[PDB]
């Protein structure tokens, strides 16, 4: 970064409302206002060093929770039926999420920041690991940013949720829209029991932390396709149409039957005059 | 690399012809002469920087295409039926793959290059996903070098597709033979349903981009036994023999049933004298 | 490190014994100790540069044999049938293994070394790939530490075992203790038939050789969730409750189904009055 955006340091204290609710068709979404839950949940983006207290309420009939992955919580927000940090019917609660910056530890060794692309989710509905929660759609994206790091765009989010990208019905996308020369983030996130590939068509990303190579020296393989499983979370930044142009670039699961089934959606990246070509 | 030899430049323009065609035993297989088709198909290798003209001819009565992963191609190369650009039975078309260095960006960020280990397959035969074709053999390795990558004394590609090492029948190989000493670099591509572990008796590699390390600040794990799924591609270089000397070892899928199945090959490092221990 | 305990360099030639042994229950393990042995196996821990010579004693009625993956041997330390160096009932043999410091080669590239988080298995029983000698326990983790590298207080081996937790019945841990402050190593191993995904609640690590990051500038992605398939190895070290407290922390693969079914356990970190808030 010299001229695109990066991001400030951080150390805010954030205040932030959230719902779970069952939606008309039987799924269970969460939101930052009542009514208007979504699935994924809405993306939660913070800065390292951030502290974020979300008042959450449970607006369903069964017991439901919040629980993040990567974030430092103390063990009151856990979210767990165990640690007594589940939400009855109606229910309000305060959970508690905090940030930190790397640096040098009093031993001499290098604590690592909470940076990265995670993921929160339900971990009470169904069984007491959230089966079925997750399943109805109570999962969604938490970015958490280093000082420094680029900003993109736009930041899309994909979720393989068993046979479902996004609890889409087969073949039904989602699809996104780009013009060529736009800096697009995408979070990936997978759920449920199976494993999957995700890959796209005319793009490739860094495999680590960022999706991006800082410069000649990272080593990182640089990848169009990826493993994942049952709450693996990533992220990158591409430049969409970048040495390939404008047109509907495909992204897809790469297991044969999944793709086959309909785990399949499009990168509509647009010429400015918003004309893709071959559509 | 110091006395070991390295990639050149790139920045060649490169002609060169393809075919698709059906062989006796039903299976579909690639080549750059008719009547020489192979599974896995013949390997691609270019430096960052090259321009690939493919003539490619589909010789088949089905139609069929060429996609290639990671390397820049516009949308009329996608190698799709639903971007026009696959092939009806007995036609021709040129497919133009390029390849880019890394470098900065005008908004001062780091843009990835090309190089790595990928691979092209068919995406129409059997399903808009190439799953048929996939599955009948028409896939194939490209490697795209850094300038100043090292070079091996050979490469060997091995795909595990399904439930079989390169369309293989169950316990018959394939078989690889090296000298103690040899540079050998393996391609290693997944294809099909399932996922897999990659594993190598008595040697092991990198997990970046190249397999190897630059030198004592890359902190990449160095492994022996690496998980893939559908469309996984990675590459490394091994020197045969180095620590261990010579013998029968064997590599193999680490999944229980599949090894117990027949996903099992010998990679044969001899001593000069063409002898193997224990063999 | 500069106050942490580390690693110093390797090269000593060491021994010791080991036996494989049946356990009344019908299970199998490896011990050092004639009536120990224990399912996972001891631990085994060297210095880069060290040789183990193992003397392996088969107190079985079957043949059976130890298989390392990662370190040097030569292929009569296979551990295969093949290679004839399994272990008749009854019978002893010596293994040998080696380990190597990282350096530069005469043709100026960068030779990997040995030191990394491994382990060791059967090779022979129920099947020649040691199908029905890993199911029933002989798998132990193996640790070769790079000279510099950080020491923990303690060391727990977690092994994913097709659907079990180092043999255990479902939804009996193991449960593992720790005080806040303290640094605790997890080394990580998977066998069998599936594909599991390692989550740890509260707590996160580099995806790297060490699971630590040396510094700033290593661009690794910290994560707390992990895919990984059979004969797969890693490790780390996380410093117990930092910045998240005291707490029965879980542990558990995060496939919807395996959690459900037992693939679950427990990380107490204690305060130093040893009380563990909400458990
Ligand atoms: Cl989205
Ligand atoms: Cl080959
Ligand atoms: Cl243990
Ligand atoms: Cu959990
Ligand atoms: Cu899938
Ligand atoms: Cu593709
Ligand atoms: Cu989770
Ligand atoms: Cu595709
Ligand atoms: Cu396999
Ligand atoms: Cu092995
Ligand atoms: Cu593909
Ligand atoms: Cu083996
Ligand atoms: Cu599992
Ligand atoms: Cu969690
Ligand atoms: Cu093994
Ligand atoms: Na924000
Ligand atoms: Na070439
Ligand atoms: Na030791």
């Amino acid at each position: 970064g010299i001229t695109a955006r990066t991001a400030p340091a951080g150390g805010e204290v954030r205040h932030l409302k959230m719902y779970a609710e069952k939606l008309a068709d039987g799924q269970m979404g969460y939101g930052f206002e009542k009514g208007k839950a979504s699935v994924p949940g809405p993306l939660i983006e913070v800065n390292e060093g951030d502290t974020l207290h979300i008042e959450f309420t449970n607006t369903m009939d069964v017991r439901a929770s919040l629980h993040v992955h990567g974030l430092d919580y103390e063990i009151s927000s856990d979210g767990t039926a165990m640690n007594k940090s589940d939400v009855e019917p109606g229910g309000t609660r305060t959970y508690t999420w905090r940030t930190h910056k790397p640096g040098r530890r009093d031993d001499g060794t290098w604590r690592p920041g909470s940076a990265g692309y995670w993921h929160y989710h339900d971990h009470v509905v169904g069984t007491e690991h959230g089966t079925g929660g997750i399943r109805n759609g109570l999962y969604g994206p938490v970015i958490v940013r280093r000082k420094g790091d680029v900003l993109p765009d736009a930041t899309h989010t994909i979720v393989f949720n068993d046979m479902t990208i996004n609890n889409r019905k087969p073949h039904t996308g989602p699809d996104f829209e780009a013009t060529v020369g736009d800096r697009v983030e995408i979070v990936m996130i997978t759920h449920g029991e199976y494993y999957h590939t995700f890959h796209m068509h005319g793009h490739r990303w860094a495999d680590n932390r960022t999706g991006i190579l800082t410069g000649p020296d990272d080593p990182s393989r640089v990848i169009d396709n990826k493993i994942t499983g049952p709450a693996d979370s990533f992220g990158f930044q591409i430049i969409a149409g970048e040495g390939v142009g404008a047109g509907a670039w495909m992204y897809h699961c790469h297991v044969q039957s999944h793709s086959d089934m309909g785990m399949v959606g499009l990168f509509l990246v647009k010429k400015p005059d918003g004309t893709i070509p071959g559509y």
